[PDB]
This record gives C-alpha cells, structure tokens and sequence, in this order.
C-alpha cells in the first residue's frame, strides 16, 4: 500500500483484544554480559521478512523482565521488533532506565545479530516503561525527541513536567494505584504534555499500580494501536484512538483524554 510501513491485516476490536497478534514471533535472548548499558532482556522479534519499527520496554522498581514479558511478545506479535529489559540493578531510578532503555534501544540495532538488527528500520523507533521505567521513558522522549512514540505505564518520576517532550505519548494510569497515584504523577505528567502534540490519557478502572504487570487486554490493545499510529504512521488504528475507548456501563476505560483528532 502507500504507507510503507503498515503490516499486518486491517485491525478489529477482536483482533487487537486477541492474546496474540497476526505475526508469528521469535525471541533472541540478551544475556547480561553481552548488556551495555542495561541488565539484559529479550528480544522478541516478527519472523516474516519485513522491516519493522523497534521498542525498548523497561520495568519498575523492584521489578523484573518477567514482569513486563507478556506486553513485549503481545505487541511484537502485531507487528514489532520488541526487548524487554532488565535493569542494571533492581534498585535503579528513573534517570538511570532512561539511559537504560537507550542503551537497550542501541544494542537492538547494533548488537543483536543479524537477523534481528535486518528486522529493525533504526529510524523508527519507540520507548515504554512501569512505573519508575515509565518514568525512564519520559526522561529519555524529552531527551529524544527523533523517538516515534512513548508509552509510560502507571508512571513515576520525580518531575511531573514534561512539557518539553513533543514525541507522541500514551499515559496509562489506573485509578487504585496507591504506589504512584494519577493524582499526584500520571496526570498532572500528562497534563504537562503540550496541547499540539499527539498525545492521550488512558485511566483503567478498578486497576492497581500492578494491572500492566499481568496481560491485560485493554493496555494490549492501546499500546499497540499507539505504535501503529505513531510507530508506523498507520492510519488504519486512528480509529482506535479517536475519539477513543469509552467509559461507563459497557466502556474499556475509567477515564480518557486526548488531543485527537489525529
């Protein structure tokens, strides 16, 4: 088609709710002694001899690659070349998962082998992170603005403005965390977020700090019609975004925001 980057077949609710996407996935494992910069991961990566854009996803506090493992594989299977990270320590904070996730960016198109790094166009890429690792992924999108998209997860950092990030940014919160409450960090960040960029607040209902660290199907399918959109300019997900998942009764959602149209 036009757009040189769509792949895959045109969305549906069902087929974007699905536990796994259209494309069959392979992992490349990255031990933490071939890391720099990073506690190592999983590269998962679309078997299909296509070119895709690539994702870094970093988690939170305390917390491991297998807990965000299931949203890597989810969303390489849509269509995206995706490493799930540990970090360096367990104890890292925000600032130190942003150089993280960059470093982990960097070892995707320069140090995975060839069949991952042929997989991957390097000029399109996108950062994700729970919690603290949200918080990473604002820190490195203001530093980045060449990233295609940011998804912060029930994010935490210490600064809650990032007005001087322009790439387009999903804020999922969830209206129980107690850990990092939308009230105090996911949305006054996402209300920092200027108006002119693309960008939009995702609140789950009845979800706590932890609802990203088990498959979700409502994260899954707005994270990857956001990498769609924005990744992979795909016009075919706007739908999705705008006006967005509804609310109430039969909704998806507690609350959502955006700057739409798109």
């Amino acid at each position: 088609g036009m757009n040189p980057y769509e792949r895959g077949p045109n969305p549906t609710d069902a087929l974007l709710e699905a536990r796994s996407g259209p494309f069959s996935v392979s992992e490349e494992n990255v031990s933490r002694l071939s890391a720099s910069g990073f506690g190592g991961g999983t590269i998962y990566y679309p078997r299909e001899n296509n070119t895709y854009g690539a994702v870094a996803i970093s988690p939170g506090y305390t917390g491991t690659e297998a807990s965000i493992a299931w949203l890597g594989e989810r969303i390489a299977s849509h269509g995206f070349v995706v490493i799930t990270i540990d970090t360096i320590t367990t104890l890292d904070q925000p600032d130190s998962r942003a150089e993280q996730l960059n470093a982990a960016l960097n070892h995707m198109i320069n140090r995975a082998s060839s069949t991952v790094r042929s997989r991957i166009d390097s000029s399109r890429l996108a950062v994700m992170g729970h919690a603290m690792g949200g918080g990473g992924s604002l820190r490195l999108a203001s530093q980045r603005p060449d990233l295609k998209a940011a998804i912060p997860l029930t994010p935490w950092h210490l600064n809650k403005n990032w007005s001087s990030v322009t790439v387009p940014t999903l804020i999922i919160g969830a209206d129980l965390d107690t850990i990092a409450p939308v009230a105090t960090s996911a949305k006054p960040i996402y209300n920092s977020l200027p108006s002119s960029i693309s960008k939009a607040y995702l609140e789950l209902d009845g979800a706590t700090h932890f609802a990203p660290n088990i498959p979700n199907k409502i994260i899954g399918k707005y994270s990857v019609a956001w990498l769609k959109r924005f990744v992979d300019n795909d016009t075919r997900y706007t739908q999705f975004l705008c006006p967005g998942p509804r609310d109430g009764l039969f909704g998806e959602v507690e609350e959502y925001r955006s700057t739409c149209p798109f």
